[PDB]
């Protein structure tokens, strides 16, 4: 990519830390959802692995204990990779990739942050699929076929998400190489606002922002808005992946900049400061601030 090293020439970055997490000695956190917030704390899921193996991995809940400082919750977990998050009818539609290798899928559970019932999943060996509330309240879904297309279909309710709908749904125009969205966002134009990867053959993985409109299904305001060396230095999980991001998502900052946090390297997460990534297109509508 000419882009990427345009960006790595022009890129313009604010602050640069890498989370530190407590109470998974030995382990590596990364590809973490996006930070959110419940019982007046700031949480955040991440991807608990072994660095030196590899479809080894499960999910712990973590609470903010300090700036960048992140704590296990005791006593839960889940049996997936990649977890994701979004916020549907004023509860929690939580996600992550399921493993059995013979296949993989993304599982999706509802409820509270504390109690998530498994509903529905995606079809075999796909993963990378995500969703969000829309402006008239119906559910937009992106998928993710590889083998790669990010896809997009809007649905009644998440009453009627599952694997057929998913693989359906027709591709955007987005994508010998490939990429997905992490998180989705509303934005008061009514349009959404997507954080991911783009990715392509080193396996480079950049985090990557893009507007879609979801009647005309038009897409604008693509860019890159980090790589590998806008957080600090860090051992990849393997040197294949030092030049890897996969991005976690956006937090809204009062000073009207953003915080992208992203899996760094596929062994720890990262959060730089960057600039408003939908300029033009609106606000953000909503947060991931969830009710008890």
């Amino acid at each position: 990519k000419q882009v990427k090293a345009a960006f790595e020439a022009n890129k313009r970055v604010y602050e640069s830390v890498l989370l530190t997490f407590k109470g998974v000695d030995g382990y590596d956190v990364y590809n973490c959802s996006v930070p959110f917030s419940y019982k007046g704390k700031t949480h955040i899921y991440g991807r608990v692995e072994k660095r030196d193996i590899w479809a080894a991995s499960h999910v712990r809940l973590f609470e903010e204990t300090g700036k960048d400082e992140f704590t296990a919750v005791p006593e839960l977990s889940w049996e997936l990779e990649d977890p994701y998050i979004a916020k549907i009818n004023n509860e929690m539609i939580f996600g992550g990739t399921r493993v059995r290798i013979l296949s993989y899928y993304g599982y999706f559970y509802r409820g509270t942050p504390d109690e998530l019932t498994y509903f529905t999943r995606g079809p075999g060996c796909m993963k990378d699929i995500r969703v969000l509330q829309l402006q008239d309240g119906r559910l937009g879904v992106f998928s993710r076929p590889r083998v790669a297309s990010i896809g997009f279909v809007i649905l009644n309710s998440i009453d009627e998400l599952g694997a057929e709908v998913i693989a359906k749904a027709p591709p955007l125009d987005i994508l010998n190489a490939w990429g997905g969205v992490n998180q989705a966002y509303l934005l008061s134009s009514g349009k959404v606002g997507c954080i991911g990867h783009y990715s392509y053959e080193q396996s480079v993985y950049v985090n990557y922002a893009f507007v879609l409109d979801p009647q005309s299904r038009a897409i604008t305001g693509a860019k890159i808005i980090g790589t590998k060396s806008c957080y600090p230095p860090c051992e990849p999980k393997v040197p294949l992946l030092a030049d890897c991001v996969f991005a976690s998502g956006i937090v809204m900052r009062s000073d009207g900049k953003v915080d992208l946090y992203s899996g760094v390297g596929d062994s720890h997460e990262g959060r730089i400061t960057i600039d408003y990534p939908f300029k033009g297109h609106g606000t953000i509508i909503g947060d991931l601030h969830f009710p008890m």
